[PDB]
DNA sequence: GGCGACCCGGCGCCCGCTACGGAGTCAACTACGGGTAGGGGGTATCGGGCAACGCGGCACTGAACACCGTTGTCATGTGCCTTG
């Protein structure tokens, strides 16, 4: 996980935990897991390397309806939409050519001269209906 | 043949401190052979120089709620006037 920023041990280490977790996080509680580990790294710093992890683009960032910024990683590169349970977190990536040109088209239709769509379904886990 | 002088060796010492001069010296040679030590040449290893980047207080982000404060508001109650 290469950074713009001159590697060390600390962005080295929550760039691990984020590669263990596979669910989407918030900022203060990756600390709380990242301090449970026993790293002990400070809350801004961790701010720093988690934004810029964000903008690199490595990494997805979700806006919740609080308002609070969270992030996960994902394993394939290519643009991709994630089905989030919010009981459990189970983020699946998937993609879709047809809402791509959907909105190429609706651009086109309108003379739009560039966009960026952001799209996210939510919904109701499968087993936790079940108990 | 122990005494005896005597003889000889052999040794022992020979007031006190400061303060007060220098001086320094006569008779082989070569060949080899190694080994250490020096020199430079090159090389792995340690040490010195810079911005992010760890932190933390608080500060802003006010956003989003909460805490009283307020004049919105309502359907529903007294007091006077008209008619039984
Ligand atoms: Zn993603
Ligand atoms: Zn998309
Ligand atoms: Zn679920």
């Amino acid at each position: 996980p290469p950074v713009k920023g001159r590697a060390t041990r600390q962005r080295a280490a929550v760039s691990a935990a984020l590669q263990e977790v596979e669910e989407f996080r918030s900022a203060q509680e990756l600390h709380d897991m990242l301090k449970h580990k026993g790293d002990a790294v400070g809350l801004t710093t961790v701010y720093r390397t988690l934004q810029s992890l964000a903008d690199a683009g490595e990494v997805d960032v979700l806006r919740t309806a609080e308002g609070e910024s969270v992030y996960r990683r994902c394993s394939t590169g290519d643009h991709h939409h994630h089905l989030v349970c919010r009981a459990c977190g189970k983020a699946v990536e998937v993609e879709g050519p047809a809402v791509e040109k959907w909105a190429e088209a609706i651009a086109a239709e309108h003379g739009y001269v560039n966009v960026a769509h952001t799209v996210e379904i939510f919904g109701t886990c499968a087993d936790c209906a079940g108990a």
